[PDB]
């Protein structure tokens, strides 16, 4: 069980290169199952789910190899069943289903079970494919889908916003006969990226980024080269790292327009920010941040995946700021840990009232949520003394070696294997 021993305080300054977003690479890699010709997917991070996905695609008959790019040749996919042993560690595996049924007429994916029923993640994927004409068969543990002929474009109205089902429906719709219209579509930049990838292969999609996506089916998709967009959450994490340590940083290989709400909030906290075509710089001019008011909401509003980081920012800022979480009902586990680090905060239902203090003190802390864990590592960078963040594998699965990026910004951090 690896942990990070972090010693502070350190002002974080310098440059950091933003990695491709795993949440865009994953749906794009599964979308590549639709490609009849070789595809090169650029800027793919080296993370566990990517390895899991490459192994799964290989099991389906895809030829795959990687470095910064992942090269895919799906011309001869010939096994349309994704087995339990290859999907069990990854929910994103459901994304193999739509492309398999859309292109080959059959697909099956094993699904981890549960005693809980109703609103299980895969339900909207299933019902969306059913609306496109697929015949769905369910037995605990798996979903099999097939279609007699080609899928048929349909007007689908999503009752709740779902990034996963939007990707499944949009991707499968690219090879359906006719027009598919998705109402209340998820607007996330990763949806836009997946849509642009499909268009690069020959698909006809418009409206990506808005609540209504229109797909005009085509007979087949080809191949090409496509670069995965930058990880907007990783970017926000490094911007916050500088913002809370009186730092100065330049985030390279970034995409500013996927972060409008985050950059606006950082400017409210007192940051001097400039943006370029593929970069964002932030300078606190050595000052402590000013507390801000945050309300998470669906993209393009402020992202829940930046909530823990901004709570930390408020907890060392000047003033009182309230963070309201409207997306998840229990995403505040970082708070007790920070309070153990000397922070002053009160939880009131779906909000945390923060009363900024000048300095935190090191402690042994841990959070299972990826963003909460990474925020503890950032708190460790500015706290006096030693902070030990346990169960760092959560971070490793969503950030490409965060400690090396932080160390290059001046952090004193080390991976301790065990203790
Ligand atoms: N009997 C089959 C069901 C669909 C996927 C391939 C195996």
């Amino acid at each position: 069980m690896d942990k990070f021993r972090v010693q502070g305080p350190t002002r974080l300054q310098g440059e950091v290169t933003i990695s491709g977003a795993k949440n865009a690479a994953l749906p794009i890699l599964f979308a590549a199952l639709l490609a009849e010709e070789p595809v090169e997917i650029q800027n793919v991070p080296k993370l566990k789910d990517i390895d899991t996905t490459m192994k799964l695609l290989t099991q389906l008959g895809t030829k795959v190899e990687r470095x910064g790019s992942v090269w895919i040749d799906a011309s001869n996919v010939n096994n349309f069943s994704a087995p339990y042993d290859l999907v069990k560690t990854m929910r994103a595996s459901i994304w193999a289903l739509g492309p398999l049924v859309a292109r080959f007429g059959q697909g099956q994916v094993s699904l981890p079970g549960g005693s809980a029923i109703g609103a299980r993640p895969v339900d909207l994927h299933i019902f969306g494919l059913e609306k496109l004409g697929a015949e769905i068969k369910l037995e605990e543990g798996y979903v099999k889908a097939s279609v007699n002929g080609r899928l048929k474009g349909a007007h689908i109205v999503m009752d709740k916003v779902s990034v996963g089902a939007t990707v499944t429906i949009m991707s499968a719709a690219t090879l359906a006969e006719g027009t598919t219209i998705i109402e209340n579509a998820a607007r996330e930049p990763e949806i836009v990226d997946t849509a642009n990838f499909l268009v690069a292969l020959g698909a006809k999609i418009s409206g990506q980024g808005t609540d209504r996506i229109t797909i005009e089916g085509v007979e087949r998709l080809g191949g090409g080269v496509y670069r995965v967009l930058p990880d907007r959450i990783e970017t926000g994490t490094f911007l916050v790292a500088a913002a809370i340590s009186g730092g100065k940083i330049v985030c390279r290989n970034a995409q500013p327009d996927t972060l409008d709400a985050v950059l606006a909030k950082l400017r409210e906290a007192g940051a001097d920010i400039e943006t370029g075509e593929d970069w964002i710089s932030l300078d606190m001019h050595g000052k402590r941040p000013k507390a801000v008011t945050v309300r998470t909401a669906p993209h393009p509003a402020f992202p829940t995946d930046m909530q823990a980081q901004f709570t930390l920012l408020n907890l060392v800022a000047e003033g009182t700021g309230v963070i309201t979480e409207t997306i998840f009902e229990n995403r505040f586990m970082h708070v007790p840990e920070l309070i153990r680090m000397g922070a002053h905060a009160e939880i009131e239902s779906n909000t945390v009232i923060c009363h900024g203090v000048e300095k935190l003190s090191g402690a042994q802390v841990m959070a299972t949520d990826l963003r909460a864990s990474a925020s503890l590592v950032l708190a460790g960078c500015i706290a006096e003394g030693t902070t030990v963040v346990d169960r760092i594998y959560h971070i490793d699965r969503g950030y490409e070696r965060i400690e090396d990026k932080l160390r290059a910004l001046g952090a004193n951090i080390e991976r301790v294997k065990g203790e």
